[PDB]
């Protein structure tokens, strides 16, 4: 029983697979620290003034070496933390073990069941003689749990920092029922650059290579949707020598596709000739059963947008069709006449299963979360209110500024005359 | 000084030019199918029937297509030039011949300018109820000289940054008692004006002024907003090596992520072949920078005014200026070192490149739709302030231009529309 | 022993790890067939006429599913084949078994010793009642083995087809020793496009992702050498937002790097600031111990050129440095003060250990090899004498032509007057070799 | 005029008073031709062309002036004529005349003037040439025909033109080439500029000049995917055009595919394209029938050869109406009102509507100077009586001398590396 474990200090206030993995886990955390200089720089700069002294943070995020560097940064700034996984598969057990040995109440392991998942959140949140005043959440599951099961604890929370798209939607559904301030770091300016364009551009190629070993040259590709995600996928494939067609419902984005040098088509016009279909819409039923029926043999289908509904994968579970798992995250769906399509990640986000977020990008996110937590926790009366807010612009600039040394970038400082000219402070914020 | 037909109610150099100008218009019609499509879609239903529009814009074949689009939709119009030199006489003639009270010619004098404006406005038994202006000078004239008529105006559409500024200064004072629609902040218009145009114009302006080859040039672009982004991308695509300066760390981080060294100007000033300012700021390139530049360095401005580069600092008496080609000065130091200054530090594209007709169509169409939007507005909707073009109108501008590219827009199903929380006919995004 | 196995027909004329893997192998081969339509079209078009009837082919290549499709094409055109692996680690055991079960004498398994290697080559080549006519070799080891050990068999070989840079160099010695015609398919025109530029362009990003999970944006990269390989690496990294510096010894290539938008530097000018170093020179000691000492902490170093000597990896085996293997093909080399460098694939070619050749590219090579074998074997006497020849241009065009349907590309035909105007046959060749 | 300052009249130019203005243009050209200036400085007062007596027949531009003065600085004695009756810059010719160069050239020579100028250049009392530099083969022809004894004592001929080189080969096969010639038309550096770098720029520049177009979203078909086609496609693609490619050679067709273009037959796209560009070296690629099928306002131009890639002659018919609307731009109008925009009458667009950068002219002039040095100073037996290619090492030196323009720094092989590669440290580094 994994529940019967103690760390070297005699505590058992945690639940991890194997506490003896701690030393291996601490080595992986040390590695992440060396790859995240900007988070280490924020830590060192900010720790002396202990701006999270009295912070009692409950977190639900991915339990990786990089998340540990964030957690221990929060600790260095004076916080007390409890933590659970936001996903049943993503936990690095050795990291969970290292955190438990160092004294973090963490309730997390790889391969949790649904019941384990909620059990861990409750153990994270409901503990004798300690109540949270801050939430850090990736998905809103932990937030909702406190909401439904501990309404009076929920009312006392000073701040919710939320990282996910769906988590942010749920906070917006809260109908006058949101009674504490929330900070939407999903739409922070520096984050968005990375999360949308830069990451998807790389991860479309990485995931396609991982799943198919394909060559990109001369592939006919259709990308549905031309927002930032679509733009990024289009640019990546075009740079690798693919021929890319674009679909859109918004004429303004459509015109941009045209100006960017792509043919703008209805899916039907190209469905029968394409080698690759990629959904980037945030919409449902973009690729229908009939589209799938019209696809040529060996056409590859994937989703880079949301959920698993952009492609109607459910429509492929009819008795007539045969599925074969040929590789991790890769199914051949086969028709009676032998025609085959290649479906990736069962139509879930390709990058989540088949690529890895660079540590640098995890640093951008972690840094943003840390500053949002500091901001909500230390905020004066009246500033924030029963509503969803954005990170102050100066803090967003600070995230960028902390990461600039990675590139040996040299920022120019405005002179006094230029600052007056533009109506700005020398220290920012530079844009409204 | 007299047309076909009955009318002397116009004024232009020479009305025998009607046939030459009319061919010109007919070509511009072919190069502006979005405006022609707007007539096809809208002229039956006559959305501008009862609009009496006075216009003050550049008198070109492209502008003619717009004016006759306003006609086709119902409007009655009179027009003057917004600039004393820019008129195409032949086009003026041809609009006259078909019966536009047009008051404009090339090489006007200052008084003739206001004379022409006054002839648009005043005017027998015809009181204007709409203004389309590029400059704000027709609007100002009407404001000051005909205050009671001004209060009667249903709508003002102004194209210039400066005209818009003046409209916001009226509103601020409480004196804008008619609605204005700002046509410059629309998503479509900004894209062309800020990125797409600049991408092309920096390259065209540099070729025109210098005959340069781009490959292997060392370039520094000051500022990485939309305009700098565009110039960096264009030059990089032509094989130039581009360095970037910024004061905003978020923009600086983008420049890095896009593949550029992010530097202070002093780090590269002595080695670059080309310096381009895209900042909106003053004294970005100082006298000291100019002194430190190597022989034959090219300096130009893609930002604002003529002050990003401190050109005034180069007018000291020991420096020698030689005009070597239109818009190109060599500024020579006592020791014989030369820099090459383009367009006297003014916007290079304004004097060394040409706006494509397609982009003139985006502008013209936005202006037509704005006029239609104000004129047919319910009494509630617009009153005594500056409004932005509604998003649906910007979507239509874009939609009207898609046939240039053979682009095929997809339509949402009812299920998808409901899923996204949107109307099938848009608007598809906020703002 | 491994050596004590029979196929379902009682033959033990092969040596394979495990014959019961045959059925799984056969399914891998069938997958490869579907992904190599151009080789299957060549097969189907050329089969009936049996252009390789009487051909007795000894091959030494990578034993993958794709190679199987080539081998069975050769069989389908009438050849008799025996096969061995050209590398001790690359054999896919299940494919070797599928082959052995279909009746190919194949001598190959993953993880052979050096003695095993030469033993397999000997078994492939030296067998009572069957002399080879033709050699297909990737590296020259099989060719060398026959030359040295069976010099009378060698004199009787109708044709050598060689695939590899080092194999071709070896053939060129010749020296007066090459008494049979060889065809160099390493330098075929269609092949080269894919082997040099198109492969490296993809490989570099894939291999770096595989080994480091890096992002490319804002990485300062120095690429040594600006031939096709370096060119391909530069374009790929540039397109992903890296800042790329190039080194060259050839001023004509240097000038092209400049025109392509890259700063051209000496390595020491950027060695202290770069995040990634890539060697693409075909030269040795391009990155020396002293360069590695100068590198900043966490700099990534890899080779996309030849062998393992472009970076002087041997210089890092000094007792004050420690190595930690941190992932497959990833070592951290750590200095007394704690500075580290990240070395990939021990300075061997990154793409070979950390990427995969797309099957389409394996198709181009296989089709090329097949046609070279056909040409040599059916050649009039004495079109080919005692030298190294290139694949006929028309065959090279045919390789390209067979693969165009993958892209739905529609080739234009010269009219009769255009053919006359240009001085070209309607069916080519369109350009000289 | 008639005499220079020193009272010589051994020249023939329009007006000797133009010297000062010409000198100024030469000075500007010097600043844009550092490679030639560096050859001058490297001499260190030695005279590597001391005994050379060079007759030259080239375009009389400011760039040519710098070459001629470089040959003089190296110790050559030079006489010169124009290779073309229209191209002479009179001010430059005057400046050369003032400096003591016997130049016989002016703008608007008649055909009789042209040959007289050549005769004045090569036939002078008490001075025979021993070297020829020629762009066209006409000076060479004159000497061969009129002064056959002088011809036989020529030490070397350097020839710049395709046609001049063709003529030298005719003489050679006839057994009549009794002196060494060097073909500097074909060097690897020159090839790359003429075929790829210059065309990449000139197509875009030529299209802007003629039509004021925007490139974004244009549908373009490029016929031919050799070096010129490759360059045109990459330039238009980089500006956001959608580009289709035609080819007869499957190897080139496959490259187009792999580079991210659709590979089509012209007929598949002739009705939809906005721009047609011919880059084939072939005849009747764009036929009368293609022209009839083009959509209204389609722009048509040639980047290949001659004026026959497009069948322009088929449009010179009473049925069709031609209208010159701008320099090098015709609207060709059909009875039904459909219009085509023909550029440069289907001649080479770049030659009428663009400028060769001075850098490219420097590559050419530097090549010529080095070929002259090499031929003049070669030891007995190196160059027999035949056509030779520019040696590789000298092509490398040309390139190398131009690298400082880019602040580019060349690496040098160690002894151990040179040995490993089987190369001399100083080159040549590649075969040919
Ligand atoms: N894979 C990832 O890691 C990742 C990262 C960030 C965002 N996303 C998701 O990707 C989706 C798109 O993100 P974005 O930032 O590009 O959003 P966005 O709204 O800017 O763009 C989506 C585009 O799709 C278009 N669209 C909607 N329905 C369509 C249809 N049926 N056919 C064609 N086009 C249609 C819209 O007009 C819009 O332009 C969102 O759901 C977002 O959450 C994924
Ligand atoms: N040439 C044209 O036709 C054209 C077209 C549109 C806009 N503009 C003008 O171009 C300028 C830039 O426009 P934009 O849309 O890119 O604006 P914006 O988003 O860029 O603001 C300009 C950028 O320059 C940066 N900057 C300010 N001062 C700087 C300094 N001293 N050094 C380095 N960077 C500095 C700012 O941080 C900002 O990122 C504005 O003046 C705008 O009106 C010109
Ligand atoms: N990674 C792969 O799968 C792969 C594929 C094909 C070829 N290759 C190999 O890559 C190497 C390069 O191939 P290529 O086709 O580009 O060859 P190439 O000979 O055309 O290019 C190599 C370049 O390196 C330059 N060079 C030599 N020494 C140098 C040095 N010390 N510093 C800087 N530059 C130097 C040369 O001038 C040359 O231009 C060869 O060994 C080739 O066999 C590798
Ligand atoms: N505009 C210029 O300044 C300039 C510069 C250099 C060369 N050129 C000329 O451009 C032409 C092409 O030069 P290159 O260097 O690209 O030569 P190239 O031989 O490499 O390429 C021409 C290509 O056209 C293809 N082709 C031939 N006929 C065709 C047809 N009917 N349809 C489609 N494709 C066809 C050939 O397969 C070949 O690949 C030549 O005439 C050359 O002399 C012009």
């Amino acid at each position: 029983s994994m529940k019967q474990q103690k760390n070297s200090k005699g505590s058992s206030d945690f639940c991890v697979k194997n506490i003896k993995q701690a030393e291996f886990g601490r080595r992986e955390i040390e590695i992440a620290e060396q790859e995240m200089p900007a988070l280490m720089a924020l830590r060192k700069r900010a720790q002396g003034e202990k701006p999270l002294a009295g912070a009692k943070i409950v977190g639900c995020t991915h339990i990786t070496a990089q998340t540990a560097v964030l957690m221990e940064t929060l600790g260095a700034l004076g916080a007390q933390c409890r933590w659970a996984a936001c996903n049943i598969y993503s936990t690095l057990n050795e990291v969970a073990a290292a955190l438990a040995e160092s004294g973090f109440p963490v309730f997390a392991w790889k391969g949790e069941s649904e019941d384990d998942f909620w059990w861990c959140i409750d153990r994270c949140v409901n503990v004798e003689g300690w109540q949270p005043n801050m939430i850090l959440d990736d998905g809103g599951d932990l937030t909702h749990w406190i909401y439904k099961k501990y309404p009076n604890m929920f009312k006392k929370i000073k701040g919710i920092v939320e990282e996910s798209v769906t988590g942010v939607h749920r906070l917006y559904q809260l109908a006058g029922k949101l009674c504490v301030p929330a900070m939407n770091v999903n739409d922070s300016v520096t984050k968005q650059k990375f999360d949308n364009l830069y990451c998807c551009r790389e991860s479309i190629l990485d995931g396609l290579k991982r799943t198919t070993d394909m060559m990109f040259g001369g592939k006919q590709v259709v990308v549905c949707g031309y927002g930032e995600v679509g733009k990024g996928c289009c640019a990546a494939l075009k740079a690798m020598g693919s021929i890319v067609y674009v679909t859109e419902i918004d004429p303004i984005c459509a015109l941009q596709a045209c100006m960017d040098g792509f043919r703008l088509v209805k899916l039907n016009e190209v469905i029968r000739q394409v080698d690759i279909v990629i959904t980037c819409t945030g919409n449902k039923n973009v690729v229908t059963r009939e589209h799938l029926d019209r696809m040529k043999n060996s056409c590859i289908v994937c989703n880079m947008g949301h959920s698993n509904t952009e492609i109607d994968v459910a429509s492929l579970r009819t008795p007539e069709l045969t599925w074969e798992r040929v590789r991790s995250q890769v199914d051949h769906v086969i028709w009676p006449d032998g025609k085959r399509i290649v479906l990736l990640a069962e139509g879930r986000l390709l990058n989540l299963s088949c690529s890895t977020v660079p540590t640098f990008v995890l640093s951008i996110t972690a840094t943003t979360q840390a500053l949002a937590l500091i901001e909500l926790y230390n905020a004066p009366e009246g500033r924030y209110k029963q509503d969803v807010y954005l990170l102050p612009k100066k803090m967003d600039e600070y995230v960028a500024s902390l990461h600039l040394p990675t590139f040996d970038a040299h920022l120019t400082e405005l002179t006094d005359e230029q600052a007056k000219y533009l109506g700005l402070n020398k220290n920012g914020p530079f844009k409204p």
